[PDB]
């Protein structure tokens, strides 16, 4: 089957259109097209970018990070209220691309970033694309139109 690449945001000077961010504990700012996300500590604040209308279903996630402390990668479903999560990042100072598988059984609406040591490590997030597809057949359209 042919894969759909969802480009949620490339470069971010705000929240991606289409999208809200239902998390807490954190203030956003955006520069060199980061989202910077800036953690309060003591509050494990996470983003939670809720899409406005419909879901995703499995497939991949693909994103840019750099992140001064570990962080927690969810997705959640709103109507079930449920999360799953997808990985743990350990702490890099240069942006790594990231792809994610997502074996969460059921469809999701939210993609979460979260603090994890709850400690208020600031993360920047790039280029967050989701692939129908699995991580190991991601085509990454970022790259290509380089």
């Amino acid at each position: 089957v042919r894969a759909t690449y969802t480009v949620i945001f490339k470069n971010a000077s705000g929240l991606p259109n289409g999208y809200d961010n239902w998390g807490w504990g954190c203030t956003l700012s955006y520069y060199g097209g980061a989202m910077i996300i800036n953690p309060q500590e003591g509050k494990y604040g996470a983003v939670s970018l809720k899409r406005n209308s419909g879901s995703f279903r499995g497939g991949s996630l693909r994103f840019d990070m750099k992140n001064e402390g570990k962080v927690k990668i969810l997705v959640e479903n709103s109507e079930a209220d449920e999360a799953f999560e997808v990985e743990t990042i350990s702490p890099s100072d240069e942006y790594v691309t990231y792809i994610l598988d997502v074996d969460f059984d059921l469809p999701f609406d939210r993609i979460d970033f979260q603090d994890a040591p709850g400690n208020g490590d600031r993360i920047w997030i790039k280029n967050l694309v989701h692939s129908t597809g699995s991580a190991d057949d991601f085509v990454d359209p970022i790259n290509l139109h380089h």
